[PDB]
């Protein structure tokens, strides 16, 4: 059971290298504005504490430069909106997809389309930890890397990459550049906080594995909410909420297995181990596959 | 920083699905230029399936017989032919969005990415190899008949796979695109028995080269070994023999790390003697061969 990332191309056709100055990283155009983050403006040192606004303001529409495959596209504007910097181009995108801004929550997964430079690398599938963080790969020029959803025609962008953390691992913002996490755009003591593994997430995966017909660990017994929080909270899980259960009501009726029971089938995994055996391949819980990605996977159409 | 499993863009493949029907068949085709490509048992029903010939059932088509669609959109079909085991449709319109491409055939133990669709439409990308027994495993190629597998060279697409066969048995069985099959698969719905397969000992090298590059390093040791003792042992846990070929690719990473490739090896030959102790590595409790070494250096470079 593959962890498969949403087709790249529509979110492709919106990638530019943005420069200022001796930075460069990647920026998102769609129709006449460029999007990328605000510290392109910075210089390492202004890191350390910018002024943003006050370096914003020694800055001119020449001060970038926007590339979008050999061309050079003419900024006629420039403002910023909370931590992303917007350009305004001359030109409106002609690739420019259906697409929405969205916050996503923490546990839900997303594609991100690692790019250098204005170019497209590599695609993948990760997801919002519970701590705020995403576990990715960004090498050197990575920054303005954008996360996202597609439904149907419609491309949901919902993260942007800004920097890496003391962990190796990495945070950003949402298209109106409000950061996930406490996280900050410049240069401070800040680390990731904990983690937990996300249990709506792993439900979600043992209902995969029971609709493809891999069901060893299913019981006859049954736990309460909070029994199961007792427990689980033991392992390093994220408690489960009442919204939780809801979520996964979609599987729960499609297998026939109510949620509190495959919870109670959970609870004597953590307790009692696998024994060797294994699950939709895996030897370990995966915990970065959602509800919906089930669904549609499962459900394909 | 990190490491993932990571596939290549695919816009370029995506601009190129279309779908083929033959009376109540359906899958993908692949059209650049003026011709697209399919499995040639788009011809077949499910019955025919049990024992085809291939030349009595083409031969009763004509070019008709063919509806092919880019989006809601017939693409009216002038001519048709097989090759070995793919039908090449000309169709009167070419693909504006052709990329510039390649067609190649990969070895055993090489990586590349599938675009998944069905009924022509792109449903999701993920990163494969090619196992040591011609298999690909991924239960999403269910379905998908006709999806292509390929890597990307800057802005050439070398596309190396068509998904054919779902295997009684699980894995997935396909072809180049010049139709010729991976492995000792028919384009027939018989039980075939997929060979042994073995782990991808040079990939697994790579894929510890990748932990360092990135700071893990308990695995390291003070020993080295030979390539023939590294291979007395590693055979015993179903590895693929490795050679100086394959350690002389190993070269660059080896370079870089400073850890020469033998020493490696020792590192991995207690790896498989003694597990990993419920320590992980890159994030993972397993060994995994599904990196080559120039997918690493790719990933961990630039």
């Amino acid at each position: 059971f593959r962890k498969m990332a949403f087709p790249s191309g529509k979110v492709e056709g919106c990638m530019v290298q943005v420069t200022c100055g001796t930075t460069t990283l990647n920026g998102l155009w769609l129709d006449d504005t460029v999007y990328c983050p605000r510290h392109v403006i910075c210089t390492a040192e202004d890191m350390l504490n910018p002024n943003y606004e006050d370096l914003l303001i020694r800055k001119s529409n020449h001060s970038f430069l926007v590339q979008a495959g050999n061309v050079q596209l003419r900024v006629i504007g420039h403002s910023m909106q909370n931590c992303l910097l917007r350009l305004k181009v001359d030109t409106s995108n002609p690739k420019t997809p259906k697409y929405k801004f969205v916050r996503i929550q923490p546990g839900q997964t997303f594609s991100v389309l690692a790019c250098y430079n204005g170019s497209p690398s590599g695609v993948y599938q990760c997801a919002m930890r519970p701590n705020h963080t995403i576990k990715g790969s960004f090498l050197n020029g990575s920054c303005g890397s954008v996360g996202f959803n597609i439904d149907y025609d419609c491309v949901s962008f919902c993260y942007m990459h800004h920097m890496e953390l003391p962990t190796g691992v990495h945070a950003g913002t949402d298209l109106e550049g409000k950061f996930y996490g406490p996280f900050v755009d410049r240069q401070t003591a800040q680390a990731a906080g904990t983690d937990t593994t996300i249990t709506l997430n792993v439900l979600a995966w043992l209902y995969a594995a029971v609709i493809n017909g891999d069901r060893w660990f299913l019981n006859r017994f049954t736990t309460t909410l909070n029994d199961f929080n007792l427990v689980a909270m033991k392992y390093n899980y994220e408690p489960l909420t009442q919204d939780h259960v809801d979520i996964l009501g979609p599987l729960s009726a499609q297998t026939g297995i109510a949620v509190l029971d495959m919870c109670a089938a959970l609870k004597e995994l953590l307790q009692n181990g696998m024994n060797g055996r294994t699950i939709l391949g895996s030897t370990i819980l995966e915990d970065e596959f959602t509800p919906f990605d089930v669904v549609r996977q499962c459900s394909g159409v």
